[PDB]
């Protein structure tokens, strides 16, 4: 379990760095505290990123899948259950949270995602609920 955590922390830093290389305090999309909320949030970002492919987004999107796995492998070792995340049938509802004047939706989306990732980074050290 500790190595699962070490592997999770590492992968997160990688994605945060990848995003920098590509709004300092922009809140992520409800990135919360339990393993299920983290997973349900990552699932919403994946749907978003799938609608805006680019070299780094496709790269990031793949990493997000590896991060979700690590979150599930953890729940596994914690003998708990992560529900199947709900999916948005449409991204049209995400308009408001992804729209900003002087900023692209791609930039707002990756900026929120980075916020969520940095959020998980420290919360996972508190050995969050399930």
């Amino acid at each position: 379990i500790q190595k699962v955590q070490d592997d999770t922390k590492t992968l997160i830093k990688t994605i945060v760095t990848r995003i920098n290389d590509i709004l300092d305090f922009i809140p992520g999309l409800h990135p919360i505290l339990t393993l299920s909320k983290m997973d349900q949030t990552l699932a919403v970002y994946q749907q978003i990123l799938t609608s805006m492919p680019s070299r780094n987004v496709i790269q990031i999107s793949n990493d997000l899948e590896n991060l979700r796995d690590l979150l599930h492998v953890l729940a596994f070792s914690k003998s708990c259950h992560l529900p199947e995340a709900s999916g948005l049938e449409t991204l049209d509802s995400l308009g408001g949270v992804l729209e900003a004047s002087g900023y692209s939706t791609e930039v707002v989306a990756l900026s929120r995602l980075q916020g969520s990732l940095q959020d998980m980074l420290w919360q996972l050290d508190l050995s969050p609920g399930c």
